């Protein structure tokens, strides 16, 4: 009369058993489904946390075939802002540049400058492009009480190339006429992007970035639950956020299920997805409330606070299968989130029934993450987990995600 | 609705139980098979590593009783070089010395000598045997813009066996005209080999030499899969390798399967392994394709790669044990490869169901390895192995190695 | 010795110079150990253009380089502030000699 459910398993207690193999790891497909309505190429998700996913990593996440949620750490409109960055980006476009004037004093020019660390500067008359000045502009003072319209480069003179131009024509003008800056212009001469010689050289045709029916690049962002709940979901889905998270501690809720159903009453044209939950029949009760995606994630770490200071979790990989066991039939996909360290625990994760899995820590060290062990390019981190799942679906003989999910085996072990 | 298939064991979970035992340690016979047509002395096999099996581990390997796997990290004709150095060795005989020529210059000598760390050198004549100079040759210029011929021991002095003399009639000779150097010639005179006193003054006579049909030492060579593959292959059974490895990550795969037939099927003169495999299926693939013995090792180690980068593995316990049932009636031979760590662990091994174990770390600081903590000499490793296993066997009254596999029984423990 | 005798501060007496002509894979080559691009381009003494890093970002010379009825100069001794000045207006950074 001690009232115990079952014993669960953690990514540590179970290994993945080989199997009959035809594909290698290089030849199988990683594509698989974020919500019921928005697919990914890649079965990532980076968390939403102040220290992992803004704009900057967001972006990132998009263009490697995932997905970043923007946390919510913030104003409603720096939310929002964050989410139209994320969605207005062409690569390598800087689509607001910093600009000049032709009456800027020199004085002003030269203490930019500085500031930015940089020495190229549109100059602009409210939009209109009138000129540009750089580091080779600014080699003499004429003797400065001047301005910027007497060094610049004049209107005239000026390559640029309209919106929407392919880089390679935009690289050929720029190598053509031996410099080293692109302004991009619109139909009435207007200023609408610079793009360089230096961003020009780097970073590819990502052929698996997620992309909206517009190609824009998808975003998600967090929402808690309570009081500025629907002014702050109005703004992001104003931004044009793809989908909305309503992340929280306990997703088996009144307060959490009411908020997801009110959501895709209110705004059906938006994804959402409801969390964290563990056992089956809350994941039922999001389905039913109409969550395009669930989460999945209570207490998934050995030492996490909620297991510490509550004495309440669920170990994640008895966790995920019991929720896709619940979910079957519905269409509705599930993410893991919580618990991984290595990429193996991501294989695991996806057998045990996981559609993509969520991943904070790993990314939080990264050259996209916000501010200032410092892990360098997202590209590494990504490149290096995909690998290991490849390898794992070599070894099971699973040829896409469908079949990792459904087909292969667990050994329990022990130590 | 979670897949798993079994509980999985690895060494740190059984303990052997103890028998009415009738035979002491020492009394106990190791003798078991490699492949099936291939028999060792004792259950040992080096790993296919750059950093533990190349010709002079593969020798020491073999002269002890097991068999050594050349290493594949090398060019084909490199590889089949090593074979033939193992496949035409003989105790204590350099066959192939370092020799200099009547002509070849004082100063030259000197400057061999120095590079090599020894001052003895046969003097040759296009294969002819025509002289001999040592240390004491070397102690006077008679003063040097002179040669060989000057200073060397001319052809008709020269003491000569025959190849194939016994070391005794040649130890004999030596020390009766108190010389320190011993050359191997053939009919016409030819140098065929040198052979020294120290060289003789150690390493017997190993009466468990593992040799083929022609008396000479058996080694085996690892290949892969894919496009050189078949060439290699070629060129290490031309070399006159006992044994072919097809050693891969994912022996239960299209790949490793039809490539095990194609060798069995295209030389028929060797003996094939197939592997790594950790299932009863992969088993029944491999005996299927012919294969003369099946290798078994998938994530056996605790920190490993496959473990952790692909969260794949079977604990070794469970894996030898399942490959053993499976293998039954066939006559294919099984060998334990991964996770050993202990001598305790090989016997445990064993009782599972192996008909002998691969080691890689533990022979990889040995001397015999390949470079340059320094274990000292492989003899004092494959003794203390040898000891423990032969204690078990004491231990469960297993006077023989089909005993051992089959009969003895674990407890499982906990911690 | 010679090499610093040769040094005025900067005018730089007998540089490093190349012709069209010069493989481009050659160019990218030296460039790379000597430190500094740009080049004089020269065929048999006579200047016949110039070479910089900005030419390089895309077989011979030829193809790429600065030609002859495009280069600024300037005859010696014209003082160095004038120089700079000329420089300036052109918004280049070598003044050939
Ligand atoms: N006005 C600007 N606003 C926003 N971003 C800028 C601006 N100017 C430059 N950048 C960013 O900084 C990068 C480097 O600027 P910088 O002026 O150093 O380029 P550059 O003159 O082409 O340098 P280099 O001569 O080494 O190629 C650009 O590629 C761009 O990403
Ligand atoms: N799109 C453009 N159209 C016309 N002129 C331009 C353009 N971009 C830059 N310039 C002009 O070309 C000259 C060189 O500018 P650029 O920015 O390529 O080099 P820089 O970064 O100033 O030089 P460096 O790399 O040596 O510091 C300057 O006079 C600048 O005003
Ligand atoms: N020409 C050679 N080619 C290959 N191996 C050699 C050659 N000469 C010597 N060795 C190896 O080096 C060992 C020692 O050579 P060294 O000349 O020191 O012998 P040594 O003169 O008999 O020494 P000591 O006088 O101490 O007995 C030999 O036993 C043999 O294994
Ligand atoms: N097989 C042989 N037949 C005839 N003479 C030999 C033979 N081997 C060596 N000698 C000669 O015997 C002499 C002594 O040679 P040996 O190699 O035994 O000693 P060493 O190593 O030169 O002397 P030490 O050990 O003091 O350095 C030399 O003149 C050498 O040329
Ligand atoms: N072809 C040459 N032969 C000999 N000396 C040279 C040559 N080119 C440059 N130098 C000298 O070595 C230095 C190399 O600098 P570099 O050629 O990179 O100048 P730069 O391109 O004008 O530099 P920056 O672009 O940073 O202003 C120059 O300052 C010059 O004194
Ligand atoms: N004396 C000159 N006369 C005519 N054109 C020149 C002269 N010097 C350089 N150029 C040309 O001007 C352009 C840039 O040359 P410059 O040496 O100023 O740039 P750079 O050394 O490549 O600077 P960075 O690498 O810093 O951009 C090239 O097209 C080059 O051929
Ligand atoms: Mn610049
Ligand atoms: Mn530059
Ligand atoms: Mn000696
Ligand atoms: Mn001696
Ligand atoms: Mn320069
Ligand atoms: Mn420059």
């Amino acid at each position: 009369m001690l009232r115990i459910s079952q014993e669960a398993l953690t990514f540590d207690d179970v290994l993945l058993i080989p199997g009959y193999s035809e594909v290698l790891p290089k030849d199988v497909s990683l594509k698989t489904r974020l919500t019921r309505g928005i697919e990914l190429n890649i079965p990532l998700v980076s968390a939403a946390m102040d220290t992992v996913t803004e704009a900057r990593l967001a972006i990132a996440m998009a263009q490697e075939g995932g997905i970043g949620i923007i946390h919510k750490n913030m104003g409603i409109e720096q939310q929002a802002a964050e989410v139209r960055k994320v969605k207005k980006h062409e690569t390598a476009i800087v689509r607001d540049p910093v600009t000049v004037t032709p009456s800027t004093k020199i004085i002003e020019l030269l203490q930019m400058a500085r500031e930015y660390g940089f020495s190229g500067f549109p100059v602009v008359e409210q939009g209109e492009l009138v000129g540009i000045v750089t580091g080779r502009d600014l080699r003499v003072k004429p003797n400065a009480g001047d301005t910027v319209a007497a060094i610049m480069t004049p209107k005239d003179k000026l390559v640029t190339a309209r919106e929407g131009t392919p880089l390679e024509e935009m690289k050929a003008k720029l190598y053509e006429n031996r410099i080293e800056k692109m302004l991009v212009v619109d139909e009435n001469f207007y200023l609408r992007g610079l793009v360089t010689f230096r961003d020009i050289e780097k970073a590819k045709t990502y052929p698996l970035a997620s992309k909206d029916e517009q190609g824009r690049l998808r975003v998600g962002a967090a929402v808690g639950t309570g009081a500025d709940t629907g002014e702050r979901v109005a703004a992001l889905v104003a931004a044009g956020v793809d989908v909305v998270v309503v992340d929280t501690a306990h997703g088996h809720s009144k307060g959490v299920i009411e908020r997801v159903r009110w959501v895709k009453q209110t705004f059906p044209d938006v994804q959402v997805i409801g969390g964290n939950i563990a056992t089956a029949e809350a994941a039922k009760a999001l389905a039913e409330a109409g969550a395009d995606a669930v989460k999945v994630g209570i207490g998934p770490g050995s030492i996490c606070t909620t297991r510490i200071v509550a004495g309440v979790g669920v170990p994640q990989i008895s966790a995920i299968a019991n929720v896709a066991a619940a979910l079957e039939g519905t269409g509705v996909p599930l993410i893991a989130d919580g618990g991984i360290r290595f990429s193996g625990d991501l294989a695991k994760a996806m057998v045990a029934g996981a559609y993509c899995v969520m991943m904070g820590s790993m990314f939080a060290g990264t050259e996209e993450a916000p501010g200032e062990p410092y892990k360098g390019a997202l590209s590494a981190i990504v490149h290096q987990l995909m690998g290991g799942l490849r390898a794992a679906m070599g070894y099971t003989g699973s040829a896409d995600i469908q079949q990792m999910r459904t087909q292969p085996q667990f050994v329990r072990i022990t130590g």
